[PDB]
């Protein structure tokens, strides 16, 4: 009951930054985790034998891929912890445990393929979930991994609590296809405009709640430019290996997934700062005042893409 997870200064004062990096020491990632459990929802919020045994199975079902990781996975919970952190008084005690495992588990047993290509190689979860094909099968590697004995970490909440709780953690996961995130902004933009959002209005609070989910997921663009650009080389290398199974497959990819056409990787980083990551963290700020630190730091990393184009980089 009494045992903190402390951090070390440079760490206890920089977490609560949306830069944040967690840094290269894998075995000091599941520590960062629950601390930020700890601060957000209680040291109550879960029986920490179970915490623990939870987290280190959600790691195992994580894949040795250069993007879509375990490291992945704790960089989306932080962000989500310093959005929590930021907005104090506008979520439930349920909302806060619940999105920090809903970041954790988002990517759980990802491969380093899209949607697409698993619907082109006509893979067994195209059959079973015909959209938002891996994030369903987030949502299932979730319940799976809750299941096993002793990692039932909701296991103290009340039978219509741990339904509204895995009720959050889906929608949030499913939310994390980028398909969707077009419409949600879409709407969300309209509803902010004609002043019609309304946060007690259930399906308000869901629409906002995935916006959460798109802007953790991209956080990877709002770090210090060092970061965010050493990160893209990650993602890359994912793009370039599904670009190589398209061709395989007797399918050109599209020119940003081609290991053959790098050169047009930073006017394809133009696009997605311009049509998903922008728009994405402006709505977010405006619903959101406190999380203008990713608009700003956003636009910070959109003028150094500008400035590797015009070869000053
Ligand atoms: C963090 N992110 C994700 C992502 C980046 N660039 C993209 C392009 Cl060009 C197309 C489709 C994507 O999902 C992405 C990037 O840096
Ligand atoms: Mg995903
Ligand atoms: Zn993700």
């Amino acid at each position: 009951g009494l045992m903190q997870f402390t951090l070390p200064v440079r760490l206890c004062k920089e977490i609560e930054l949306f830069h944040f990096d967690i840094g290269p020491f894998e075995n000091m990632w599941p520590g960062i985790f629950v601390y930020m459990v700890h601060r957000s929802c209680g040291t109550s919020c879960f029986e920490l034998e179970k915490l623990c045994r939870f987290i280190m199975s959600v790691k195992k079902n994580y894949r040795r891929v250069p993007y879509h990781n375990w490291k992945h996975a704790v960089t989306v919970a932080h962000c989500m912890y310093a959005i929590l952190q930021n907005n104090h008084t506008l979520f439930t005690d349920l909302e806060r445990k619940g999105l920090l495992i809903a970041c954790l588990c988002h990517d759980l047993d990802h491969r380093g393929f899209s949607n697409s290509y698993l619907q082109k190689f006509d893979h067994p979860l195209a059959a079973l979930y015909s959209t938002s094909t891996m994030e369903q099968h987030h949502f299932s590697q979730t319940v799976s991994i809750l299941q096993l004995e002793g990692h039932n970490i909701f296991s103290t909440l009340s039978s219509s609590e741990y339904e509204q709780v895995l009720e959050i953690i889906r929608k949030a996961i499913i939310a994390t296809d980028l398909a969707l995130y077009f419409g949600n902004r879409k709407q969300l933009e309209e509803m902010y405009q004609t002043g019609s959002l309304n946060l007690n209005n259930q399906s308000h609070r869901d629409r906002v709640i995935g916006l959460m989910m798109t802007a953790c997921d991209l956080c990877s663009v709002t770090k210090l430019w060092p970061v965010t650009k050493l990160t893209a080389n990650d993602i890359y290398a994912e793009f370039w290996a599904e670009g190589d199974e398209m061709k395989k497959l007797g399918i050109q990819p599209i020119p940003m997934m081609d290991r053959d056409k790098k050169d047009e990787v930073p006017q394809g980083q133009l696009g997605f700062y311009n049509a998903v990551a922008i728009p994405c963290y402006t709505t977010l700020t405006q619903i959101l005042p406190p999380t203008e630190p990713l608009l700003k730091a956003c636009r910070d990393n959109l003028s150094q893409w500008e400035k590797v184009i015009r070869g000053e980089e």
